[PDB]
């Protein structure tokens, strides 16, 4: 999205709009992120509903209700405990040869006359390697596409109410299904004695909520880097690292997050009432003036580059170090067999949160 | 969409993809849409069918397979001849107090804290304005906003899908109960020498086919006259209608349109055999340096501004008059009612023909 922002930054950063607050400068977007105590993510109803999740009375639910993502501390921190470790640096070390390897793979099915980077390399990537990580086969790849799409949307829309649809209800069978062919992780969750509800909600936001960002940040990487003509200089100078950030802190996959005050609050000169939804725009805060000299303008090795696309704070993605590590490696492996791309179409992916594409036309020529 | 094109316009301007010609430039697209023998628009089997239609063998189909748009000569002739005079420039003038006493109630919609000015202004203006000229009456508002997109959207994939769904059904039924209700080009048709088919293509094309496109001229407007913070100087110079034009020119709502070649032909450098569709990029032809100087700017007062938005030739928009005259009345009442737009959210159509805004979220300060 174009940075609408930049007068609301300036003169209206923490903004009530007859229903919620939205902030759009950076110094309020950080202040929110980090002060759990005051903007809780208990937005699912999930610490008013444990008691009912862990004595059983509650049998069929919305497992992505009940995530550490929309969860406070102590209950936050207990659960990101069990998987803080998934993506080390180590295990990152040994994968970067499956994942390379990967990408070159579905490089292998491009036609150079035009095709799809989405359908062909953006959105199996992701996929591909955490079904790997977590050792969970991908045994229908159609059904596996549809899933990361619908988790995001409904990550998208905390606290609204939808139920369980048939696509949804297949993606539970096969977690069910498979628990016990995962990985570490997964075999920790299963043995944790935490309820049916929360196990499914964690192993399906480890196994699917990551691949439609990823995907986006793959897309939107290639989309930025043809805009402003910086596949040479990238290649050249070595930028791939510095230059995945950029496109990290100019279109971030996740353009937005939500909390919600637990007292009566002061953020910058406005006061907010207990219980007020506070929406926060990574987006915007990602173009500050402020704290990104010359914020709207795509610098390639930008540094330093604090962007928010991942968060702040004690919510701060998990994912952050796998996701820039495929990006990267997608990245680098297509700027390595491809030259001169000239972009045939794009489509927006049709939501306010997610930020990407549903297709990305190119032509591109070998060597 | 951003001008991803400039490299295809400049290096390779029909370009064979494999599967069909993509023509970039200005000077073969105009030559495409205004060589009708050689580039037909025939893509629905209309001429093939006319005898059988014409004598009562075929009595089920897609209406919107028959009309003018997807005719040649002499067909194509015939049918546009019937209503050649309804927009004419003594029609318009009758209808300007009603488009503009419609426009301002439809701004009085607008909470100037928050709202979306593609649902109150730009999607209800053009439905208003063509069910007052056709005298056929809107009695359910969201049935025709879907009948609007689903219109729109089959008119963009000329001669695929063959099957017709439950919501088309509802209007096919809206026009059969209202053959003989309307004003006199309604009338006109329903008392020709058409199929019955041709009759309902014909009325669904005039009632429904305007809405979407003339919709998203507002909403690009809105856009880009925001982004370029051009209202003020809009006002003062008076520059409604030229920065209209550019608005057109500079973000088409249609894309890009498609003809089939009837024999082999050259174009450019290249031969097309006959046979063969024919994609033809509006929205990269507009941008042609060697027609339009500096021609990635957004200059209001643009002139000349020989644009191919509303196309070229003998299917050169039939409502160009009224879509320029809602969208004049729209920006026109709508900068004198607000001031200081700052824009908080915005959605793109996911669609690669029809350019414009699902949403387009504003705030604004009155008078
Ligand atoms: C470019 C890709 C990604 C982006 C932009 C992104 C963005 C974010 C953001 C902004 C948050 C914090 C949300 C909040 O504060 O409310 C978050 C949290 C999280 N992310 Fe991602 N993410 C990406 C990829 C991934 C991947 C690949 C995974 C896992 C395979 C993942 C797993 C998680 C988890 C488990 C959390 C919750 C952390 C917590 O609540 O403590 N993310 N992500
Ligand atoms: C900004 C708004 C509009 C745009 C950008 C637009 C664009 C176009 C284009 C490009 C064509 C030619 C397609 C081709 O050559 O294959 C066309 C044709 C046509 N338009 Fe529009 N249009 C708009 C509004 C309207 C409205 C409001 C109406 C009627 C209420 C309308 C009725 C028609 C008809 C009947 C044709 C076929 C003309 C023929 O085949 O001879 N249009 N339009
Ligand atoms: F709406 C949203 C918000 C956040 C995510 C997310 C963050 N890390 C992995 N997935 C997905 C959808
Ligand atoms: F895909 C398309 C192409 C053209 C139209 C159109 C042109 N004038 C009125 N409607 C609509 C949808």
């Amino acid at each position: 999205m174009y940075d609408w922002f930049s007068e609301m930054r300036k003169k209206d950063p923490v903004y009530y709009d007859g229903n919620i607050w939205q902030v759009f400068s950076y110094r309020y977007t950080k202040e929110v992120l980090n002060n759990f105590s005051k903007f809780s993510s208990d937005l699912t109803g999930y610490h008013e509903r444990l008691e009912d999740l862990r004595n059983g009375k509650i049998r069929f639910d919305i497992p992505t209700r009940y995530t550490m993502l929309t969860s406070d501390p102590p209950l936050h921190d207990e659960l990101r405990s069990m998987s803080a470790d998934i993506f080390s640096p180590q295990k990152l070390q040994t994968l970067e040869t499956f994942i390379r390897e990967t990408t070159r793979s579905l490089l292998d099915s491009i036609d150079p006359r035009e095709d799809d980077i989405v359908k062909k390399l953006a959105v199996p990537l992701p996929i591909i390697v955490i079904s790997k990580i977590l050792g969970l086969p991908i045994e229908d790849k159609e059904k596996f596409k549809e899933w990361s799409d619908l988790v995001a949307f409904r990550l998208g829309k905390p606290g609204e109410i939808f139920e369980l649809g048939k696509k949804y209800l297949e993606l539970i069978g096969y977690v069910k299904d498979h628990l016990n062919s995962g990985t570490e992780v997964v075999s920790r969750v299963v043995n944790s004695n935490l309820s049916d509800i929360e196990k499914l909600g964690y192993i399906i936001l480890l196994l699917i909520a990551g691949n439609e960002t990823t995907t986006n940040l793959i897309s939107n990487s290639v989309i930025d880097f043809t805009r402003f003509n910086l596949w040479q200089r990238i290649r050249e100078e070595n930028l791939y690292l510095k230059a995945i950030e950029e496109a990290l802190r100019y279109s971030p996959p996740v353009m937005r997050t939500v909390r919600k005050t637990k007292e009566r609050v002061k953020l910058g000169d406005q006061t907010i009432e207990e219980g007020e939804y506070v929406r926060v725009w990574i987006a915007s805060a990602n173009r500050d003036e402020e704290v990104f000299h010359d914020g709207e303008k795509f610098i390639p090795d930008r540094n330093p580059n604090p962007h928010l696309s991942f968060g702040s704070g004690i919510h701060l993605c998990l994912g952050a170090p796998l996701a820039r590590l495929e990006a990267r490696i997608a990245i680098e492996e297509f700027s390595k067999r491809f030259r001169h791309i000239e972009i045939l179409d794009t489509e927006k992916v049709p939501n306010e949160v997610l930020n990407g594409y549903k297709r990305l036309v190119v032509r591109l020529k070998s060597n």
